[PDB]
């Protein structure tokens, strides 16, 4: 009955001192959504709201000026590494209370394709250290490496190439001549000494001079750990200023690696530079970065269901397929497929449990893994079992109406035909339509 | 037969941009020694060898140039933090190639008192990180401390007191009006999110933009140990030049300390300043700093004794109490207190083994330690059983001669006289000489 709304993205009041300090920063654009398509950009600083800067208002404000009662566009006036300031209208997304949407439904029947569908976290060994100045990052649009040693040519022209790849995807430009900034990387690949050809938790034993002894410390003494490793990889990337006072390190990125094996530091470089520099200019992480990567492939028709009456069409996407196949609200779907579509909530969450209990048998437990929301045995499905899951998947028994959310997998729907067919009744009158859906794909990678 | 000659002192052939580049830095000096009386310390730059720089020489020829055959005398011009040159004599430390000092029965008998004689070694938690110009550190010779924050004055007057007291040992001086230096600290304490209430090796999963998808990764992923960590302690100094690139930071050294309670980050500053300076301005491991003390007192009469027949006094020190209480070499000591020594090394050698196995029983396990020569059952004796272990020790079956060495503790001598008994004889003349040791104690901190 009331209509809920949502901007297209996540965000932060800034702490950091060099990027938009005591102001809303960008962390995540929500994809498909209206501030995407507007042009907000993650790292972006809300500068001003509907003519209102963010300074001249209190921090508890920020959230119900960024989403008005009677204003529908919300006016911004952001700043970033390409311009220090630019006018951004961004539409709402807005929602019926009741609906549920196929984005949501994709997520809650995920374990049909975890291959497409999952949430999962990593910690990274970056380093991040920045000047103590307050001196605001945006100062600085213009980038240039420094000059490359001979002996590894091969290597550090593969670093600067994606460096400069990140950067100038940030909005900041070479100029070899006068440079606002100069790029410096260090690496280091070589055998740990600690290493005792072997593969407990020891006490912190440490000189005390005021004592003039040794003494045990409350301290966790991880040296063991250490002495895993036959290897030891350092990786980082200096961030010098040369305009304001030239030669202060701005930002320095340094990853320190305990490794098992030998490794190419250029294939070091090309996975972690973009992860490294995701923290530049905004850097709330000094010493572990974590990071989490949602991923999700569905396909799209656009219609919305009654988070009640589930059969019950809500609302219908603009320019959706299922819009353009001619579906309309307050529609009542018979059936998707051969699948009927009259059932509880609680008839479809029954049913899903069971066959993921049935179809644990097709799983493969060399891809095991703990997911995001702490969830310990997600596992793809088993490439040689494929039929067998089809089969089940489409069991009358487990109501897998909302299987065709991945009728785009093998695993799911064997048949060469994406196209799902939607039997719906308006009043008394009963039709058929063929959808052909689009595929929504979709990968967020942010620091947590 | 051939004298063996020593310089007081133990060096590097230095790797470091910013301290005495391809040039000799002094590490340690040998207590007693010498070069420690003539004014040789630590961090020491060798410039030149009796009037020849050591740039106008090779690398190779260092040592022999160093200890000459013909000379005695060794002309040294030094460059510190107090001083750009300075010219110090250091005269040769000799000894016969058949003497055994008491220096060196000391050591080969510490299990009489592993509490006075031991060496350990431990590693700090330090991030050393210095500027990548090739300033050189005796440029800057003044500093001041950075302006205190209000809201810790208590803690920030501390610390300060610690550093200065270090960076002033160093031959650096304060001056507030115009430092060449600015001295900056920052710290950090509180709980750690990653801890879950707890007290495997997990694999490394990363995003790999390049493919699109999670990825294994051959490195350690120690996350599990981080956990393990209920409090996160902080502490850093940071060095910045005031006059060469005004904000140019020179050294900065961050520790990072995994904590099982709470801990006062003055008590912290106190302990670690001394051990995190020690790397200013020689710094020569940037991640994980190696430790070794070792400590040692003995009872120091000045005799040396024959290798071969160790009854044998080969040599009596210059200003000793041997010297004083007229011991001469060629004497033959008869015994020292009520202990014969007209036996053989290994008689001396088993009936000391003999003794350790014997006497086990009143050592204490909960003072067990491994030692820098890689031994675990390092123990000191139990305070409850001394009168046990002086008895033990005496025993004519352990030929206790050299347990004079310790007769200043009552777990070897309880009489309240540590005066020993020397009954010698130089030809038919036999004469009883009654010599008060000095004791000698030494305390070795040195960056391995
Ligand atoms: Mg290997
Ligand atoms: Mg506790």
């Amino acid at each position: 009955n009331t209509s809920i709304c949502r901007l297209g993205f996540t965000y932060d009041i800034s702490q950091s001192k060099n990027w938009g300090n005591n102001k809303p920063v960008i962390k995540s654009i929500i994809p498909y959504s209206s501030a995407e398509q507007a042009g907000i950009k993650k790292y972006d600083v809300i500068e001003e709201i509907n003519g209102v800067p963010v300074t001249e208002v209190s921090v508890d404000e920020i959230p119900q000026l960024l989403n008005p009662a009677g204003r529908n566009d919300v006016l911004l006036t952001i700043s970033n590494l390409s311009s220090p300031s630019k006018q951004v209208l961004v539409k709402k997304d807005c929602k019926k209370s009741n609906a549920i949407t196929e984005d949501q439904l994709a997520s809650a029947y995920a374990m049909y394709s975890l291959e497409t569908t999952n949430e999962q976290e990593f910690v990274c060994p970056f380093k991040t250290t920045v000047t103590s100045d307050g001196v605001d990052f945006g100062n600085f649009k213009t980038f240039a490496f420094s000059t490359i040693d001979e002996n590894n040519r091969k290597l550090e022209t593969v670093i600067n190439e994606c460096i400069e790849n990140e950067l100038t995807k940030k909005g900041l430009t070479v100029d070899i001549a006068k440079p606002d900034l100069l790029i410096q990387t260090f690496y280091f690949f070589d055998k740990n000494p600690n290493y005792l050809g072997a593969n407990e938790k020891e006490p912190t034993y440490r000189y005390n001079f005021s004592h003039s002894k040794m003494e045990k410390f409350p301290f966790l003494n991880y040296a063991a750990a250490e002495a895993e490793a036959e290897y030891l990889l350092q990786f980082g990337i200096r961030i010098i200023d040369q305009k304001d006072i030239p030669g202060r390190v701005l930002w320095e990125c340094e990853a320190n690696e305990l490794l098992e094996d030998s490794y190419r530091l250029d294939e070091y470089a090309r996975v972690h530079v973009p992860l490294m520099c995701m923290q530049y200019p905004y850097t709330k992480y000094g010493r572990n970065v974590p990071f989490k990567v949602s991923k999700k492939t569905y396909n799209y028709t656009g219609i919305s269901y009654d988070i009640d009456k589930l059969d019950q069409v809500v609302d219908v996407d603009r320019n959706s397929p299922a819009y353009a196949a001619g579906i309309r609200p307050r529609d009542i779907i018979e059936k998707i497929g051969r699948h009927k579509m009259d059932h509880s909530a609680e008839e479809f969450s029954s049913a899903y449990k069971r066959f993921i209990t049935n179809t644990m048998q097709y799983r493969d437990p060399k891809t095991m893994f703990t997911d995001a929301n702490g969830f310990k045995y997600c596992m793809f499905w088993d490439v040689f079992k494929y039929p067998q899951i089809a089969d089940a998947s489409q069991s009358s028994d487990y109501l897998p109406a909302f299987s065709y959310l991945y009728y785009f997998a093998p695993y799911i729907n064997p048949s060469g035909n994406n196209a799902c067919t939607f039997n719906i009744k308006r009043g008394k009158t009963k039709l058929e339509v063929i959808i052909r859906p689009t595929i929504r794909s979709e990968v967020t990678v942010e620091i947590k």
